């Protein structure tokens, strides 16, 4: 079409589909060319014009890795999107939801960038890695850490459950800013038939949205960049798929270019695999009514709720804990 992911989109799917008759993944330079083909370039906000530069680099490498983090073979496998500064929320989900256990063994990783110095970021680089050797839970790739370089995070993840977790049952993906059913989930894991936890994605999926053209709104998308509406997706503060769909997703990341939007990417890569994401009641992105905000029985139900700050996850799991002897 006219709109620049969308043209170099097709771009891509004719190099994959011969019916249809430099690299777009290794190439990490900034690709001038975008400077004269995007109509308005130099108007951009810098998140745009760093995205569009370095479309083509995929190939990042992990600084802090835990290999033998799917020695034992997980049941479930959960991987929180987290920032370097966000020490808080990382130890609290430690110490709720997000827990190891065995009962179906559960693994924990936060996937983590690089905030660096040269964005104005605070070194806490030697905190980063005393959390590290303490916890033996934060995976940590060269790329810069930011906002629309999160389908970036979803890319280098895939890849390292491909590597280093292809055995895992399940996957939990989400937001470390949401409050995680971690026991109902396991529960509604064995409520499912083979055939179901084969392709099995569920989350708070959104159909028929486009991209938002405020100018000032976090989502905003010029219509230079993306024409047209958004395939369905789950709502990224958490879904959740299986360990077969993880590999068949990673194999097809290589077709799709990323998007500034990282749930909205997973959604391309599902439609390019010939699949829907499949809506969950549980799954409540936009928080519940504040009247049942206290109730402890109202989170029994739930698979997870967003958002939630690091002193109510805690407070929450502790009295799920003894919710069975009062709901
Ligand atoms: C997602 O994450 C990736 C990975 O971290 C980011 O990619 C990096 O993006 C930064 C820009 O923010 C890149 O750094 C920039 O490189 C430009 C080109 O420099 C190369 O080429 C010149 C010749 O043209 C060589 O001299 C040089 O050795 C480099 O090899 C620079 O022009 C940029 O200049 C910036 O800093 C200097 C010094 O302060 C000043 O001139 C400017 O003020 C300017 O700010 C800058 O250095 C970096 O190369 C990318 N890394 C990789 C591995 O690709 C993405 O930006 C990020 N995406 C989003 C959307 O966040
Ligand atoms: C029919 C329709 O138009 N529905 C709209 C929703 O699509 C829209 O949802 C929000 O959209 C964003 C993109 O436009 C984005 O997907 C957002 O989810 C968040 O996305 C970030 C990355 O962009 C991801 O990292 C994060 O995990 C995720 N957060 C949560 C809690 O899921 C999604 O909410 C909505 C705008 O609020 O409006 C609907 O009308
Ligand atoms: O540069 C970033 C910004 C966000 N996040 C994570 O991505 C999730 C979504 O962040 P945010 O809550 O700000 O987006 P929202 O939920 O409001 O859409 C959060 O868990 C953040 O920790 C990240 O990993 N890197
Ligand atoms: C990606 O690969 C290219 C070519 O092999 C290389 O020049 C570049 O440095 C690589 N990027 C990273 C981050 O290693
Ligand atoms: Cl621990
Ligand atoms: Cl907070
Ligand atoms: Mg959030």
């Amino acid at each position: 079409p006219e709109a620049y992911w969308n043209r170099e989109q097709e771009k891509l799917n004719r190099q994959y589909n011969p019916i249809l008759s430099i690299s777009h993944l290794n190439y990490c330079e900034p690709d001038l060319r975008v400077t004269s083909v995007v109509t308005g370039f130099n108007n951009l906000p810098d998140r745009f014009k760093d995205f569009l530069l370095y479309l083509r680099c995929r190939n990042y490498s992990l600084l802090i890795d835990q290999p033998d983090k799917c020695a034992k073979k997980p049941f479930l496998l959960l991987a929180i999107k987290s920032l370097t500064p966000h020490f808080a929320r990382r130890q609290a989900i430690r110490e709720s939801w997000g827990q190891e256990s065995n009962a179906q063994t559960v693994v924990r990783v936060f996937l983590l960038g690089q905030t660096p110095p040269e964005d104005n970021h605070p070194d806490l680089s030697d905190m980063l890695k005393f959390e590290s050797e303490k916890h033996q839970d934060i995976l940590m790739w060269n790329y810069r850490d930011t906002f629309f370089n999160l389908s970036l995070k979803e890319v280098l993840f895939l890849r390292w459950v491909s590597t280093s977790c292809p055995d895992t049952e399940f996957v939990f993906k989400g937001d470390d800013d949401v409050f995680v059913n971690t026991h109902h989930i396991l529960n509604y894991l064995n409520s499912l038939s083979k055939t179901k936890a084969k392709d099995l994605f569920i989350g708070d999926v959104i159909h028929n949205a486009g991209p938002h053209r405020d100018k000032k709104l976090k989502y905003y998308i010029p219509e230079v960049v993306y024409s047209g509406l958004y395939p369905p997706y789950a709502g990224g503060g958490g879904f959740l798929y299986s360990g077969h769909l993880a590999l068949r997703l990673y194999h097809i990341t290589d077709q799709v270019h990323l998007y500034p939007i990282d749930d909205v990417y997973t959604g391309m890569c599902l439609q390019k695999l010939g699949l829907v994401p499949e809506k969950h009641k549980g799954f409540r992105t936009f928080d519940i009514e504040e009247k049942n905000k206290n109730n402890i029985c109202s989170y029994v139900d739930l698979m997870l709720v967003h958002s939630r700050k690091p002193q109510e996850m805690i407070d929450i799991w502790s009295q799920l804990q003894s919710a069975h002897l009062k709901c």
